[PDB]
């Protein structure tokens, strides 16, 4: 089953309510922190790798010797909370927390956060194959059931719609950058520029190339340090980097499921900018 | 700087005085527990890997799927404390705590502990290259300084000499097994045999082969699940499995330092059996 906290599901191991409460009400956010925000399976690890690579100006020695979860801790997880509570600035970390569970300290800080959004249909699929043979989480009986759970928000970290809605209001803030998995896949070089512009970094052509090369799907898949997740998978049964493309949902959604989803989506996303939904294709 | 608790130095992150205090007067040791005790850098992870493989009957699936610090948690660390309190018996874990800070509930229990000692010279070198870059701990100005710090016990987990003296009194208790890094190196097969006898475990020939193979330095150095620790390092070059031999100290101690160290060792260790002093030799 799931570990519930304020109505949101978390894995049953690696997380503690006690910590979640502290994460939200006590964890100190510093203006020099760079935070990756995402709804699970939106490309968190991909973005973390890129940020690490931007730090190393392209060199891959560091990302290949130190695991990714150490280079960019998962703040609400036990290991991440413990680590970050002491790590020296500037800190780089990620989180999947919807706005009402995020460190309240963040709102009076100047910390920069990059919110990465992905087409919910692709997120759904990504989570389905990933959470399948995973342990310490409530597993659905079939694709049909998982689909249902996702549409209703009864999955890890709750509703994608709520997660998206709670955070969008921060969008116009100076310290908030919105990116889509889709634009990152379509124009990586251009998207990395936006990020450099956001974090105040500059790169030489050779450096950008190394980054593009070393953050590629295949390159990351072959890196033991980056294709490394601390979540407990049932090794007796069974892939962090699956396909790494966009639009794989068409290969799994029946026409029926697709029409239902478009209906659900059309509803929930009524109050948000249309340009917002366009950047998810 | 270090986190000082009861006169002993600990890392800045991952440990809380509140927890260290609870470790001592609250943590409950179970009779079914198997505990690894070592002064840091004496071969803790090597022994843990061996104990894990012994449990897995030589199979490498589990140890290659779950990180070592999860298979054998560090009891005095924040993570390890909380984890163990919720783990079902039989529990397997480690500790570097000198005897005066160890859970008192242990001394009236039947839990079996394996104390692994290593030549202090090799422990010093091993530590110097491992802590050298490490964060959350006081960094020595140089090799000369680290050497000094180690000799005076002003390093992580205090004096190696005090650590040894505090635990040796357990040497003859039945639920206590003393091993030396050097004997594990000299004849791993034999040492594992001793451990089996101590824990009351039998193994098939093929299982022993796999335990020896998978717990060997070369094989262990390849498993990212074991060739790592939850100690953030200011990356520079500081790997858990550095060389994995005995006597590497001769490659770093200056002749002067060696003389100085032999003098110090001889005085400090005078009150203990010569047998112990010999087991630390290569
Ligand atoms: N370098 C890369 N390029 C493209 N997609 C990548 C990638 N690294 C990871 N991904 C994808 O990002 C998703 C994981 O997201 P998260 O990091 O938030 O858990 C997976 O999607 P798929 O399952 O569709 O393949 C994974 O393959
Ligand atoms: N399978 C193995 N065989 C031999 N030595 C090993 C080993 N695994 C780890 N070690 C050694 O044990 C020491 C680390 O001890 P600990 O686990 O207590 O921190 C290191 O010593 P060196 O630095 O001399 O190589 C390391 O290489």
């Amino acid at each position: 089953d799931f570990l519930w906290f304020e109505g949101i599901a978390f894995p049953t191991m690696g997380f503690r309510s006690e910590t979640l409460r502290k994460v939200r009400d006590e964890f100190v956010i510093r203006d020099e922190d760079v935070i990756i925000l995402t709804y699970p399976k939106s490309g968190t690890n991909w973005l973390a790798e890129i940020l690490c690579l931007m730090h190393s100006k392209g060199d891959a020695k560091w990302i290949q010797s130190v695991p990714i979860w150490e280079r960019s801790p998962w703040v609400e997880s036990e290991i991440g909370y413990t680590a970050l509570s002491e790590t020296e600035s500037p800190r780089l970390f990620s989180s999947h927390l919807p706005i009402q569970l995020f460190p309240k300290s963040f709102f009076s800080s100047k910390a920069k956060v990059i919110y990465l959004m992905r087409n919910p249909r692709d997120v759904l699929v990504s989570g389905y194959f990933f959470w399948k043979n995973m342990k310490f989480i409530k597993k659905p009986k079939s694709w049909e059931e998982y689909f249902e759970w996702f549409c209703q928000g009864t999955v890890l970290y709750g509703s994608w719609f709520d997660h998206i809605h709670g955070w969008m209001p921060m969008r116009e803030e100076k310290n908030f950058l919105l990116l889509s998995y889709e634009e990152l896949k379509q124009d990586t070089g251009r998207t990395i520029e936006k990020i450099c512009q956001f974090l105040g970094k500059t790169l030489e052509p050779e450096e950008l190339n190394l980054i593009l090369k070393n953050s590629s799907f295949q390159s990351m898949k072959e890196n033991k340090m980056s294709n490394y997740s601390l979540l407990s998978v049932d090794y007796v049964v069974d892939q962090l980097l699956r396909k790494g493309v966009s639009g794989d949902w068409k290969n799994h959604f029946t026409v029926a499921q697709a029409e239902d989803f478009d209906k659900l989506f059309q509803e929930k996303m009524a109050d948000l900018p249309r340009k917002l939904a366009a950047a998810l294709e």
